[PDB]
């Protein structure tokens, strides 16, 4: 069965005055593979994928600021805050060239960093990634009213901050197979106190949906423009029915994005890592062996 444990030795680095935790396993030389999680997860979401890659490549998986075992400064936790912290995390570890493996808000961070630093990105593996959602009709109907309610300061904060719905509800509805109590407890751990749930509510308020927020839409459109032109090697995982990336969108992208290979993981919603970690891990490892790294 799918592993529930998190055996990785903790590492911490100081980044803009705050401590960030990260996983760091695998051989010291070579090009490192940088795994970036999204909302409402942490490096825990990569626990069953990293073991396929760590035999042959260094795997670095940070916890975003305010998440996982990272510190919880009093921020708004805008996407811009995550950009500043991830930029400085990357520099604090002295990373030069990397391969990215990215998901959800980690994908916005990784594509935005790669577009700004294309010489330092040797490949991107991505899944269930942030793209502009043109209208609410392109958000999955089964989740539409709740995401609309999340994007308010009254109902949305009641649900996500007071009641922890992003953890208790949205996270299971983003995984096809059932999550076990131990897994739920690993995801709950950083957010036991309601005040620490700020990032969980700011993230859905930052999603580029129906033109809002305009600044995030523009930034995401720009990295998608880059992705459609850049020769960077690309590996796209997708599932059925997906959430951010429906199967037809994935098929489009695989042919449209240069140097892109698509992998169907089977049934999946948003956290594809929880529905088929062994395929995702093994395919990343295989794909890495084809890159000039
Ligand atoms: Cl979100």
């Amino acid at each position: 069965g799918i592993g529930t444990g998190f055996p990785f030795d903790p590492h911490y680095v100081e980044v803009l005055g705050e401590r960030m935790h990260y996983v760091d396993v695998g051989p010291r030389d070579g090009t490192p593979v940088l795994f970036l999680h999204g909302n409402p997860t942490s490096s825990y979401v990569w626990r069953n994928i990293i073991p396929h890659v760590a035999p042959t490549h260094r795997c670095i998986a940070p916890d975003l600021i305010g998440m996982g075992k990272s510190d919880k400064p009093d921020l708004g936790y805008f996407f811009d805050d995550h950009v500043r912290f991830m930029d400085a995390f990357i520099e604090a570890l002295g990373l030069e060239e990397v391969v990215l493996v990215i998901h959800d808000w980690g994908s916005a961070l990784g594509f935005h960093w790669a577009k700004r630093n294309p010489e330092r990105v040797k490949g991107i593996a991505f899944m269930e990634f942030i793209r502009p959602i043109p209208t609410w009709d392109e958000w999955p109907e089964f989740a539409r009213e709740t995401f609309q309610a999340f994007r308010t300061t009254d109902v949305g904060r009641k649900l996500i901050i007071d009641q922890n719905v992003f953890i208790e509800g949205t996270l299971p509805m983003g995984v096809v197979r059932p999550l076990t109590e131990v897994e739920m407890d690993h995801y709950r751990e950083p957010f036991l106190n309601p005040v620490d749930r700020e990032p969980l509510w700011r993230f859905p308020n930052e999603l580029p949906i129906a033109g809002e927020p305009a600044n995030i839409v523009a930034l995401v459109e720009e990295y998608m423009d880059w992705l459609h032109q850049s020769p960077v090697p690309k590996l796209l995982f997708w599932g059925t029915p997906g959430v951010l990336i429906p199967p037809a969108e994935a098929a489009r992208l695989a042919k449209s994005l240069p140097n892109c290979k698509a992998v169907d993981i089977g049934p999946g919603l948003n956290l594809l890592q929880e529905d088929n970690p062994d395929l995702i891990g093994s395919e990343i490892a295989r794909w890495l062996s084809t890159l000039e790294i």
